[PDB]
């Protein structure tokens, strides 16, 4: 082991160029070869607005068993645009190692012009690789960026730079094939985390309902009869409640649901509130906060330990 | 000289003092709270000669269509009148802009309409609402400010009722336009205009609601991973006209949701697919169900589409409107 | 009948490899379906080296290509460094409604992901479109349009370094599709005053910078010289220490003008009748540069040259 | 009972001696700490200097090593509290708290931010997770590192920020959530001590544009600067004019660092140019840094180490 040893998990279709796809990947960019000493595994082939909770627990799993292997340093995951950041904050909470591991993706189809996956890739293999990596929580990678998954996201529909974290900012950039590190997350994760789930086979059911003028109290009950352990409220301004909402917030705290205010805004903390129903998701985006809701009604479903993981997490 | 300005009111007061020290409160008892506002603030009356009305008194969250319509026709009275230059309109930050393009699509006039907010409470230390409202008065009275749609203005800045939106839950500078900008700023008690938006809107709008009484039931829902398909079911049985997608992506979606979608289009519902990002264009993709949104998210999207379902159920309309306005 | 776009080089090409011009057009073959393009090598070097004089001569071509009506609009390369530059003085020396777009590269064209081939695409797409007529000058890059009077490279070394965090862009290209969001309220064009076609030659116009500590003997060295103006990238809103207040006040004596824009990277620099010189309004330091050289072309009343900067 | 924090002032209050003035403006920071206000100064930030940013640095090191003192908040102007308090970030020797505070608007004015503000980073510097942070910039709800905080904006309440690193943390309802731990060396981590100078190397900062003229690289050399931050066009590029100027700086012994004139973002090495490169360091930033290396060494290698990891 003299170039580091990276695995390409591809859960997709290639991001660059154009065998089972992983491999067309690996063709397309052979300059990651000066990089790493990487393998190809094709952990499976779906479109991340596919991606599911089963699914990211298997590829959980997987990166788990590949990062107890003294032969392998890091990993790499080849995933969509569109979930990354949720896929990214699962295994952020849930693998239990300081070794590197790097989501990447593109935001333009790799026949595309001026495709941005092969360099994407090439900036996560370097990332993964590189010994400075350790320790930082899960990391996606894409446009020069480095971001942790607990605070990136997709922030825009269709642009290369969709990937920011406005408040929070990019752990670190790779400009001129060199690697900037900015922060460290002050939060846990990885190694320091509580969330083990190699028992499981599947996850809580977690459901977001959006915030906004005449939002309706019936979609609580949908959401309560089809016997979810959590609601995620991508509320309105600072997770404020309509009337009907509260109503709906009432009606699914009495059945023992989880309810999480969280924001539809984009960024900013929401603030605890004793006048409101149910808890209060820090500042956790509405995907963030299911992920980390799911995982929580996996170890408990007492309000006050899961309210303090999410100031943690 | 100064303009006339009615300043409604939708909720409690933005600016006002309590008592701490020896101070006594500018909450004096059963005072109605556009007083109270106006009363903090007398540097207004500088800019303009301001009338006060309390047109209603919620929490911006509990703001409802049918509310939001009848502040659209009641905008439309005032500013059809000689004696009113322009309008402001004390709103919470919430869904400020929800009823700000409302109104965007529907004023009939080209007379400022400006929204103002505050992110801190009246009876905090540093209260913006105060500043706010004097950069509001100013905007809705200077003649610069005619025909440049609803306007929303706060710390500093004028942001148009189509693209502006509550980026953060917490913080003053909340309200940014990421791609689109702010059309102006105010700066040392001077106004400076940047931008002209490129949309339709207030007196080249064809939605006319001032006969409305009611409006289409449009819901939203959220795109995740593992979204369910049976929320498109629930929101199709309480007979939703339309549904916005606050999208994965692009308006990306699962197999659930495509199944969940074909099936509201069935029961003859518009889908029009968001982005849940916050930001940017969802473009056509004939490989998908539904309409797009344009750059409108979620919020902004749910009020065109209201709009446009009441004059038509025709998609290829219903998508025009949304590259237009 | 496809739009006729000539494309004008500064540099070497953004796409491809071996005129660069025609290595540029042959490489990103696409353009052809959008416009019927002509190439032409005005120059060759980086922005960094791109001078007002021949910035002038561009602005002059440009004119003779758009007093053409076989020509329905231009795409120019040229470098990232100093297009805002570039771009800025075609918005307001360029007298035609026709499409000027600038346009330029963040990786060299020979790079993995290089931008260039996309980004030109999308020029020739703004150029060629006929909703894209009397916006001013722009700048295309990473699927945004930005207007030549607000964007600037915000960032040294990233894609998405072309910004105007307060005023946003023009418009933007998404799937082979342009949204427009925004026109200018700003004089430009067919409705600046500025008409540099009688011209060989610019006045000089220095920036100084403002930080602690900051010397008047950099003042000195740029009235020595014979600068006709200076601009101040003040600390904050055009604040200035006694050193600069001094070094102004020595220029204003010597007849230079001097324009307080603001090191920030964004905001409105406002009037201040306490402190010497104009203000920038919200022009950053190498906008308000351009708009002073030109404004001394036709005026040294600090009066008029006030209500450019806060009209252009 | 509540932590002992002393508000030094470096001008006028930004509520309502100043500090005394600002204090009891704001009566309700004597509830989160006991205050001992102390006027250091009494300047608009434009006309700061390094000398007094040398004492200022000395006299909160002074402060700190008194047990009776658990950190310190510095009222300061906003045009230049950047270029202060990366000087502290890299010279105070403690992990107590120093929190530089600053308002846009005047104390006068509607909606003055100074009193929030300043509770605000009262707070940060009384809470005991705020300790070993770096120095701090609070304003507008934000924590700010020195090293990446810059005034983003003329004229705007929420000017500060870092684009690219975000903020250390933010303050919302009362209560302080931190978010990111600089990655860089600073404070008791520092090997910057200037408790025994007297006076600080002159660096100047030239601009890169478009016919930038060589004549003020030698007028800098004539004058005796001991370096040159360039605030260059993009990634520290330079015109034919600025590598001849740069080239006779280097000749005489001269620093020359290139920085960005573009607000953000990484200048990278690039050894077929003059000079040094600021990595992430901005023009204000890269001369306050430049200054405080060029106490130590002249070595560029080292230097160039410095803006790498500081």
């Amino acid at each position: 082991d003299k170039l580091p040893n990276i695995v390409i998990l591809a859960t997709g279709g290639t991001i660059a160029g154009s065998a089972l796809g992983v491999d067309t990947l690996i063709n397309a960019v052979p300059e990651v070869k000066k990089l790493a000493n990487v393998k190809g595994e094709q952990f499976s082939n779906m479109a991340s607005e596919n991606m599911t909770g089963d699914v990211v627990l298997k590829l959980s799993q997987r990166v788990n068993e590949l990062l107890a292997r003294d032969d392998v340093d890091g990993v790499v995951i080849t995933h969509g645009t569109d979930t990354v950041e949720e896929s990214a904050y699962f295994l952020h909470l849930t693998v239990k190692s300081d070794k590197p591991v790097v989501f990447v993706a593109a935001m333009r189809p790799a026949t595309a012009i001026s495709a941005d996956g092969p360099m994407n890739l090439l900036e996560a293999v370097r990332v993964a690789g590189d010994k400075q990596s350790r320790g930082r929580g899960v990391m996606v990678v894409i446009n020069d960026r480095i971001g942790s998954a607990r605070y990136i996201t997709k922030t825009n529909a269709s642009t290369l730079d969709t990937f920011r974290a406005n408040e929070e900012g990019y752990l670190g950039v790779i400009i001129g094939n060199r690697i900037y590190y900015q922060n460290r997350i002050d939060k846990l994760h990885t190694t320091r985390s509580v969330f083990d789930v190699r028992g499981l086979t599947s996850l809580p059911k977690v459901d977001i309902l959006y915030g906004y003028q005449d939002d309706p109290e019936y979609l609580y009950d949908a959401a309560i009869q089809h016997g979810v352990k959590g609601i995620v409220y991508a509320g309105m301004g600072a997770g404020s409640v309509s009337v009907r909402g509260i109503a709906g917030m009432r009606k699914a705290l009495e059945k023992g649901v989880v309810v999480m205010r969280s924001t539809r805004t984009g960024n900013g903390i929401v603030p605890p509130d004793e006048e409101l129903p149910g808890l209060v998701s820090d500042s956790l985006n509405p995907a963030h906060a299911r992920i980390l809701l799911m995982l929580a009604l996996t170890r408990t479903s007492d309000p006050k330990v899961i309210q303090e993981y999410f100031h943690t997490y």
